[PDB]
């Protein structure tokens, strides 16, 4: 059971929890054996009193936020927001702090809008991607949604904390128009067109008028997000998922070359996802199928897993979108931008021999199709937990190379797989690594812990930084971005100790601390 | 001349400057009659005390700008920062209250790179689009910029104060990427992975880490910029302007209504602008050829205007940019939007029979080539003066002939031609009014500012507000957007006070007071 936090006695919690009671129910405020579920499900921490929940408050409507919000603020009690908590590899549910009240908005789960004509949704925290796909299939409205793999999580809480997806509306959070906020002294406050009495406009244009706030509210702990409209693509008038497989190692760098010109120019409409065969492979098979060995698998199970599965070494998912003379003109750019590597192959699904395939996965989530498969990584070492290093870096060969050579041999020295993606939005490329881990064994939690911070230094060191994390090791990840002493976090807790004099916000979100526990 | 801010003495003032010609320079610091060219070339204000600007001081670079800052937060003398400072539309290079010392960062005009490879630009402020556009030539590198009509102006300070262009990257600020700026204390932050050491990533990925605070500092008097970085769209591989035009009047209605899907399905790839005929003929021939009296065209000229200049009531100019097989997709989605309309033209430029002409001079525009002309809104009536009113609203048929109908009624009352402009970004549409008038008569300035007031508050009364205004104005735009009693300028207020306590950049902008003025 986890500790008070410092600085809150027993009495001012337990006062807290009695007038949280008061404004949602008594039956919307959890406790003991009801705590677990917001709990971190992957633990990386062997002190086991790091990252636990005190409590969880769950409102059903904006005006209750507010009143929480200024009861916190009374009896000095820090809260911690979560749309949904799905955020698995980043904490899921569970505050950076101990002791911190997590704030569930679960049940704000209202679709509010979806406007068919002028493409968007207007959605509470509560509202899943299956929800919102649903809400969409039922009413037969012509519009996609824009998903992650798995398709767990909120509309809300994923595009806030800068997550993507694997449609031309992938960067969840460029996508976003319109929220309203709870500010940390309880009032409530609309950006954009919202604050115009009478409008039609507020998910129809970002500005508004002066300055443009919606991004604090994002990776913050700046204030509560109570509603938030988002863009949604019209359904194309034509689709084509393909796959394209690379035989060596190498190929990367060359792939990595040829890939910048057509995503900066936007000729590649999608996110470019280049995918080491495990990291693929996982999709549909595991590890104990392929080798009994404790540690990384061998080159002889590489090639094996490559011909069985008519997977490469690297694997291009894409997908192109509009209409048929459209798509055949694009398709002829990017395969010719490649067809001269040798052991390139090309596959469309119906080139596809096997019916359970990457191909037929990902053509789902490249369409907004949320897929909650129980088969992914996560099996591959006989199951428990992931984390992931998503640092940025320019779209080169040099730079991905560079980065698979130091990933990989560290991650296979430490006796994990290397799981690894290269990832383009449109300027920026991310070689993300995924980490499986058994998050039962201490020892292996040592292993991950450490191999990560070697990770993260490393690659810093290379000018690569990382843009979403773990709670844990948020605190980590702010001091990387240290340019002139730290002036920009200086910044923030400028802007924290001002919204939220009283720190009861997230505190330590993205590393913002504010002056109570600085 | 001018006088001193309000709670400031000459004793202050003078020992203020003193330290700032320490700083610069005593040549770089600007009084007496050398304040000429920081006056509101287009004047609104019969009170001839209103919107003086005290003094100018130029720095050479952002650490003399923190210098400054320091200065004037020890003597309380307040700053307005300015690129270039060429806003003419909107005030100019003059500040909302008057003793306000204008910070004009023209000096600092190197461009800092420029990456073919990644498309992008980072530059100081003082860099114009002619500058931008003419290092990019000089160096052969195939890249477009974005510039407005004219293109006299500043890459950041139209981009920071939400510019618009007539391309692809028409949306300035979205395009902006990265920044360093002088905050309200004279400390100095970079945004983005600019906040990283070594990054080589400040200009590809917008995000870096935490909070997206880039948009605080745009339209705001949050912090002085002192570098940006905007991306680039690559040259494509083909480029057609087209001109469509609309017999009738009430044309426009029906036109909003099939814009809405190919603009929101991005199949129209620039900003779309459907002008008003007496918006052209104003640019290119003189009132007085067409009608001879005192008061506003009657209805009778227009078709005789409309055959002299071969345009239309309504005149929408875009262009396909693409391979030739992708341009003649989207040609005919958009000839077939439009051909069923009685009186529809379509005009190629080789089909334009004026080589002085709205689509010969578009079709430079919406290629990324900055212009000045011998032309403007002068020569029609001896005008010399204009101001904008451009607010948001939903792309539909209603709302466009609703203000069509609202505006000219109270322009042409108020003695000026309707001159109007209907503009669709993405999912929003602008109602544009340029109002021309004399400069040099109180009366027709008189008149402009009541029209001025009325077209605000009965736009604003049916949900429709402006997103950038002229420095008179920017107080009662603010006021229009007041849901739940002001909150959202309530936070702005909130942090202004964090970040600017002694009230010293820019008092007024965007309607921004902070606590001394208040
Ligand atoms: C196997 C696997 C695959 C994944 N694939 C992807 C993927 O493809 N793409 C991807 O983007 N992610 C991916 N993830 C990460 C994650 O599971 C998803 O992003 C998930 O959909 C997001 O969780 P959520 O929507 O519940 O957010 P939440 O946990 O509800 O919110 C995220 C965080 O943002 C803040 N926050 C959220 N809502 C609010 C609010 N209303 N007000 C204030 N602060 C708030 C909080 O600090 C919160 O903890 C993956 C994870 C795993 C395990
Ligand atoms: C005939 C005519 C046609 C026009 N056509 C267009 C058009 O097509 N598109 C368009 O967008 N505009 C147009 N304009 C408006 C205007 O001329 C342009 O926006 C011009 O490019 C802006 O001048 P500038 O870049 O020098 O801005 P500046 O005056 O330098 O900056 C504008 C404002 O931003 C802020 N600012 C500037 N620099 C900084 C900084 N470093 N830090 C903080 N705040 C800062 C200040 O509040 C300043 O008042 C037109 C105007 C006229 C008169």
């Amino acid at each position: 059971a986890a500790p008070l936090p410092e600085g809150v006695s027993a009495e001012a919690m337990s006062s807290a929890l009695d007038r949280f009671a008061r404004i949602v129910g008594a039956d919307w405020v959890f406790t003991e054996d009801k705590i677990t579920p917001y709990e971190d499900p992957y633990t990386i921490s062997n002190d086991e009193t790091e990252h636990r929940p005190y409590a969880a408050v769950a409102p059903a409507s904006t005006e209750e936020v507010q009143e929480i919000v200024r009861v916190a603020n009374e009896f000095g009690v820090p809260l911690w927001p979560v749309s949904r908590g799905k955020n698995f590899a980043y904490g899921g549910a569970a505050p950076v702090m101990s002791g911190t009240v997590v704030l569930d908005m679960n049940r704000m789960n209202r679709i509010l809008e979806v406007n068919e004509e002028f493409g968007y949704a207007l959605v509470e925290p509560g509202v899943s991607y299956f929800e919102l796909y649903d809400y969409i299939q039922e009413k037969g409205l012509k519009l996609w949604i824009d998903v992650p793999d798995p398709g767990w999580g909120s509309v809300v809480g994923n595009a806030l904390d800068h997550g993507i997806g694997y449609t031309p509306y992938g960067d969840h959070f460029a996508m976003q128009c319109g929220m309203e906020v709870v500010l940390p002294n309880g009032e409530v406050v609309r950006t954009g067109m919202g604050a115009m009495p009478g409008n039609n406009t507020w998910q129809l244009f970002k500005y508004g008028y002066g300055p443009y706030v919606d991004g604090i509210f994002s990776q913050s702990n700046f204030g509560v997000v109570t509603k938030m409209g988002i863009w949604l693509m019209p359904e194309p008038a034509g689709y084509r998922p393909y796959l394209i497989t690379f035989e060596n190692e190498d190929d990367i760098e060359t792939v990595t070359e040829r890939l910048r010109p057509l995503k900066v120019a936007g000729v590649i409409q999608n996110g470019a996802t280049v995918r080491s065969l495990v990291l693929d492979a996982a999709i549909t098979r595991t590890k104990s199928q392929y080798y009994d060995g404790d540690g990384p698998i061998p080159p002889s199970v590489a090639k094996t897993m490559m011909a069985d599965l008519d997977l490469g070494m690297w694997n291009f998912c894409g997908a192109l979108y509009g209409p048929p003379p459209v798509m055949d003109t694009l398709w002829t750019a990017i395969r010719d931008s490649f067809a001269d590597i040798p052991g390139v192959k090309f596959y469309f699904p119906e080139d596809r021999r096997h019916k359970v395939d990457l191909l037929l996965h990902r053509a789902e989530t490249m369409k907004g199709v949320p897929k909650l498969t129980e088969f992914n990584f996560l099996n591959w070492d006989g199951g428990g937990g992931h984390v992931g290093f998503s640092p940025v870096s320019p779209i080169t060969g040099k730079d991905a190379i560079k980065q698979y050579n130091m990933v990989s041999s560290r991650v296979r020295e430490y006796g994990f797989d290397y799981m690894g993606l290269l990832a383009i939005g449109w300027r920026d490329l991310h070689h993300v690594t995924v980490i499986v881990y058994d998050k039962t064994d201490p020892d292996e939690r040592k292993k991950l812990d450490e191999l990560f911070n070697i990770l993260v230094d490393e690659a810093a060191a290379e000018g690569y930084g990382e843009y979403r994390t773990h709670i844990r090791y948020m605190d980590r990840i702010a001091k990387t971005y240290s340019w002139n002493d730290n002036a920009l976090w200086k910044m923030h807790e400028t802007i924290k100790d001002a919204l939220d004099p009283n720190g009861i916000l997230a505190p330590g979100k993205s590393g913002i601390w504010g002056k109570n526990r600085r």
